């Protein structure tokens, strides 16, 4: 399987180094629900700005506070630790008036905004987050700039980021060892993480392998064309390729590639003999996703940061900032721009 970092570029290997991080600062993230508290209900969303701590260290003090499950304590997401960010967490309540969520003091953690909403926080429902980042010790300015332009236009490979394989990559790890085995996975918590490195190793191997083409953006028979900022997606096919290529090139349909599971992957013919290639050896990984049924799906094969503007500071450091969709990485974005 292909290894992170030889995932392919799509604008080459940068040919200039950066520090990602150096601070938690230099890396904002404010979540972007994308809808507004119910008011009422038996959860209690909270929105939080947090310094060094992640989704689950800040959900079970919430939830230690409120004197409850540590697992009542749902969230859109997992932001990252060593950085600045805004998000919200839901904790399901009884009917007892609202606790003093003002009193929740926490070291690095800010309560910011509290009401009564009607369900929990499903992970991945959200509409996306906005990034502000800053780059230190840039040895190559010229090619940086060169790449922050070029990606306006052609954006980068929406690859998973390394996160979504846990730290030292345990959670693929995980996920190969117990597709060599059948014993049943007692920790539901754990059998989320794998399947999900899972399918977002095979998504990702995909991808890499697409990227290999003249044309990457080329739409070819079969392919599932998703609607620019929707779930929805149909079947390209071979009178249509034209008038879908035309589409795909404005922007308004994205070329997608599988997130192999149960069922059909969605792609057919050529398009499908392709995506079934790129991961033909992955036999075991590909039944561990079937069994566990976890149903097929598309996701955009590359990315197109909204909003992107930059500034220099000086000539080695600048900060950089767009929005992107749910499910889709800031580190995919500074991965095409300077090597760490």
């Amino acid at each position: 399987m292909i290894e992170f970092d030889n995932l392919t570029y799509l604008h080459g290997k940068p040919q200039g180094t950066g520090l990602l991080k150096a601070n938690p600062e230099d890396f904002v993230v404010v979540e972007d629900l994308g809808f507004e508290p119910d008011g009422e209900g038996e959860h209690i969303l909270v929105r939080i700005l947090k310094n060094g701590c992640n989704t689950r260290f800040v959900a079970d003090a919430l939830a230690k506070f409120l004197k409850i499950h540590a697992r009542e304590v749902s969230f859109a997401g997992q932001k990252d630790k060593h950085a600045v960010t805004e998000q919200w967490l839901c904790a399901r309540v009884p009917g007892k008036e609202m606790p003093d969520l003002s009193a929740f003091q926490l070291e690095g953690c800010q309560v910011l905004e509290y009401a009564r909403h009607k369900r929990k926080l499903r992970l991945g429902a959200l509409k996306g987050n906005a990034f502000t980042l800053v780059l230190r010790e840039v040895s190559n300015r010229d090619d940086v700039e060169q790449r922050l332009i070029d990606i306006c236009v052609k954006g980068v490979p929406n690859y998973f980021g390394a996160q979504r394989f846990g730290i030292g990559g345990s959670n693929l790890q995980g996920a190969q060892r117990w597709a060599q085995t059948n014993t049943p996975v007692r920790d539901r918590n754990k059998r989320s993480f794998w399947l999900s490195a899972a399918r977002s190793a095979l998504f990702n191997q995909i991808v890499a392998e697409r990227l290999k083409k003249a044309d990457v953006n080329q739409v070819v028979d079969g392919d599932a064309l998703q609607l620019a900022g929707r779930g929805s997606w149909f079947v390209a096919t071979t009178e249509e390729l034209a008038e879908l290529q035309r589409r795909v090139n404005d922007k308004e349909l994205m070329i997608t590639a599988a997130l192999p599971g149960s069922g059909e992957w969605g792609t057919q013919r050529e398009a499908l003999a392709f995506e079934q290639a790129a991961v033909a050896a992955e036999t075991e990984l590909q039944a561990l996703l079937v069994r566990e049924k976890v149903e097929a799906a598309r996701r955009a094969m590359l990315l197109y940061p909204q909003q992107l503007s930059w500034n220099w500071w000086d000539d080695v450091t600048v900060e950089i900032r767009f929005w992107l969709p749910a499910g889709s990485f800031a580190t995919s974005v500074v991965r095409e721009l300077i090597n760490t």
